[PDB]
């Protein structure tokens, strides 16, 4: 009976998965491996000689059209946000993500398969304190009517509001206080509208997309035969995307995020503004899990 530091976590065992890239349609082999303390999440292109390694950090984000992409020179890793959301939701600090192709596999469009594979392998607590980024001041970015904000909050909470001119919503808004990740949002799938598909595919985007890995919406209806997993699956997926984009900070957050029609580009603009404003955040640890504002599942 004593105080217990909240510790960094990595994988207990290797995870292997095969899939297809949502936007490239390429077949890709994925391997998640444990990593030492303070490594962070690092993506490794193992189809290249030499292997190119890209830390999953805000400073390495290149394009943010359709998905969050990591770049180093001529080498990219596309669509990292759903896997990163699973890592953040489960509290994984350190891991190598090996990919045989430029895009993370889409799986079923959600973080569900990733959390299942990770939790089946199990997590391993490590002998070093977990570092948190605590929001100390309000930080806001806007572009037009889009908005993304960090607010101080003793915990971790994400709110999101979207406005789509579309019958399938019959405004969607949701707030989640991390209730917890596996239950609340992990299973929420990405979505696409048929009105955009021919244009997107002409741009070598959405080439792997299908009803097997996305909610496909036409003029009026969801086309997936078995429908939605949640009444508010769309905005729940926006929250999933935000959690993964925010994990590009490299540490879990103590604070609140509020998104208003935000997406990957504005999310990354928010992280860059936050990092530059060192008055607005500090790195903290917790030597006694009992007085911390966050708690994590058993490993
Ligand atoms: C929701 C987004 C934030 C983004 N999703 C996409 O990009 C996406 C997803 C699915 C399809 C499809 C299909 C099909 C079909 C049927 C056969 O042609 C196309 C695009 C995302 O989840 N990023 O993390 S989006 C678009 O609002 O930016
Ligand atoms: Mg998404």
């Amino acid at each position: 009976h004593h105080h217990a530091t909240i510790k960094q976590r990595t994988l207990k065992n290797i995870i292997r998965a095969t899939g297809v890239g949502l936007h490239s349609g390429e077949k890709v082999y994925l391997t998640l491996k444990p990593a030492p303390v303070d490594t962070g999440i690092v993506f490794c292109r193992t189809d290249l000689d030499p292997v190119v390694e890209i830390p999953a950090r805000a400073e390495n984000v290149g394009e943010t059209t359709m998905s969050t992409t990591l770049v180093k020179g001529d080498v990219k890793v596309d669509t990292v946000e759903h896997l990163l959301s699973a890592m953040a939701g489960l509290g994984i600090d350190n891991a190598y993500v090996e990919l045989s192709a430029s895009e993370v596999p889409i799986m079923d469009g959600s973080a569900g398969p990733f959390v299942f594979l990770i939790q089946s392998a199990g997590l391993q607590e490590q002998e070093a304190a977990k570092k948190f980024i605590r929001i100390k001041r309000e930080v806001s970015v806007e572009e037009g009517d889009k908005r993304a904000v960090f607010v101080p909050f003793d915990g971790f909470k994400v709110s999101f509001e979207i406005d789509f001119d579309h019958p399938v919503f019959r405004t969607q808004q949701a707030s989640v206080d991390f209730t917890s990740f596996v239950k609340e949002v992990s299973r929420a799938r990405t979505f696409g509208f048929m009105r955009d598909i021919e244009y997107l595919r002409s741009q070598n985007l959405a080439l792997g997309g299908s009803v097997e890995n996305a909610i496909v919406v036409d003029e009026n209806r969801v086309l997936n035969e078995d429908g939605l997993r949640y009444e508010d699956e769309f905005v729940k997926h926006k929250i999933l995307d935000a959690i993964g984009d925010l994990y590009l900070l490299g540490n879990s957050l103590i604070g609140e995020f509020r998104g208003f029609k935000s997406g990957h580009a504005l999310n990354n603009q928010l992280l860059r503004t936050l990092i530059a404003d060192k008055d607005a955040w500090e790195v903290v640890t917790f030597e006694d899990a009992r007085t911390a504002p966050i708690s994590y599942m058993r490993p």
